[PDB]
């Protein structure tokens, strides 16, 4: 399957696409306006760079790996991609739409794929006439990097679909695993409580900021700290799965903390910001 | 702080044992029976020849460390310490029978410490004359190896008495972490919960057990997969630390799943005992 298009220019969606376009893939990444779409693949560009000054790639490599992409804001340039990422935006009622829209396009045995962190495949599904080939496949940041992908089948799945998805992802040299659709799958269901546990003992008075972080990286070997790592991840991102968690399971063990929720209010994301539960 | 008694001949005693003995200290080392403290004696000297082996230290080094170390059956020795680390069972009556009987038989200026996991520090201090003197003091296993001491501060412990054992771990290496007494402390809190997670996430077939460890070593880079871990923490020991969290906080954020309440009554405790949510 050489021919892979991917929704969304920003830090994931550039992400997979490098992920593609390096393990040999040609790669489209569409978004809504071309301001977006040449942020990304300047980003692209500057992570190559990077791979090249470290020796973990030569010059050609590079230069070819940036020809197998191109952007777009057509849709339409995705009716001859036999892959689908879409990693745009966690909102539903735009993802039917943007579903809908690619079972027109895409010849039909086109696999759509989701990177929903939280959303239903299934309810995504539901708005195509191939549900059977819908499917999520979840990447992790930095995509590049991390060699994990959920792929999680919504009720409809195929099993075909599944094997596809899981040879595909093998292909580009992650590792994946299957998912049965349920809140936060895998990873983010456990990751986020433990972060949000945290801001729950920070504002509990039992531990401050820096010992909270050394007690999981030389108590448990952790590689970061929750509070360090949440700042990485963006505590909005955080905020908004234990809020998709509580929402899908009505169970109030999933609850955010009001630390959380004040800390975001505050627009105090974390890096990306230069600003969370640290300072930057 | 130039001497230090240790309550129990355990893997976590005697591990306590070495780390405060490699790093310049006199240390007794008691247990209820003379087979008991011998073995603990023997786990010592095989460790400290591993050391030897890796030309880690010197075999000087190794004979100075033992010539630092005395076992005993005498609840008297202590007298003369100036910190007992109590590492034997993990029962309230008991702790404050111990923490009672050493109260009596130690220097007023002796500073008396739990190892627990869970319990009570401020409750165990109650039951002496000495709160001010009472505090926790949590290794972690292998005790020589892992860094972290959290340093847990029962509701009348002293700043002075916070300080010297603040000051005594980093003086044998270790970072010591300050906590303010509440259920589960810092580490326990955090991690016997992602365990307990990944136990519903497996009750309730999103994925199986192969699959939850990977997606947590890959997509979240933890050192092992959060099942193993507690196999290898033991089942037991998990569920326990659920419970307390439950009961300490009245919250049913932290009920335990019936699946690892029912593999503990299987007696699948994990590596102890040749099976848990794996085999061995
Ligand atoms: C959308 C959702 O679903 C929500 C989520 O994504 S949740 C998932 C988010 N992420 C996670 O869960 C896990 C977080 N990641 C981690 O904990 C990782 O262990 C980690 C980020 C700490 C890895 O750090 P590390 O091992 O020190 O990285 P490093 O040694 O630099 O290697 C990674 C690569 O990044 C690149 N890199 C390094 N420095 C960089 C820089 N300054 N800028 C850009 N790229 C850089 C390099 O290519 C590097 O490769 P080499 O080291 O081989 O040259």
């Amino acid at each position: 399957m050489k021919k892979v298009f991917v929704l969304g220019a920003g830090t994931m969606g550039a992400g997979i696409v490098q992920a593609f376009a390096a393990k040999g893939c040609e790669v489209i990444v569409r978004d809504i306006k071309e301001e977006f779409v040449d942020r990304g693949i300047a980003t692209i560009t500057k992570s190559l760079s990077k791979l090249v000054a470290k020796e973990k790639i030569t010059e050609a490599d590079k230069e070819e790996i940036l020809s197998r992409i191109s952007g777009t804001t057509d849709m339409k340039l995705a009716a001859d991609c036999d892959l689908v990422v879409e990693a745009a935006i966690e909102n539903m009622k735009i993802k039917k739409e943007i579903f809908a829209e690619l079972d027109g396009i895409c010849k039909p045995e086109t696999i759509l794929a989701s990177n929903t962190s939280s959303l239903s495949i299934t309810e995504v599904a539901s708005a195509t006439k191939r549900a059977d080939k819908v499917i999520g496949m979840h990447f992790f940041n930095p995509a590049p990097v991390m060699k994990l992908v959920e792929v999680i089948r919504g009720a409809a799945t195929s099993q075909e679909t599944f094997d596809a998805v899981k040879e595909m992802s093998e292909s580009i040299g992650k590792t994946p695993v299957e998912v049965a659709e349920a809140p936060g799958f895998v990873v983010n269901r456990i990751l986020i409580p433990m972060i949000n546990e945290a801001t729950f003992i920070l504002q509990e008075g039992v531990a401050k900021e820096e010992d909270i972080d050394a007690a999981m990286k030389l108590g448990a070997n952790h590689p970061m700290g929750p509070l360090a790592l949440g700042d990485l991840i963006g505590l909005d991102v955080c905020l908004a799965i234990m809020d998709v968690l509580y929402n899908e399971t009505g169970d109030t063990k999933y609850r955010a903390s009001s630390l959380l929720r004040k800390y975001v209010r505050a627009g105090w994301l974390g890096r990306k910001t230069g600003k969370g539960f640290y300072d930057y």
